[PDB]
């Protein structure tokens, strides 16, 4: 139930597969760590 990391993300979207953080100047899912 989750989007691959390549994609986009919504700040705050849970969304995500977990275990990925969500840069909020990039607005996608990442890996690094913040």
């Amino acid at each position: 139930s989750c989007k691959v990391p390549f994609n986009e993300c919504k700040y705050g979207a849970d969304e995500c597969c977990k275990g990925y953080v969500c840069s909020k100047r990039d607005g996608w899912c990442k890996y690094h760590i913040n």
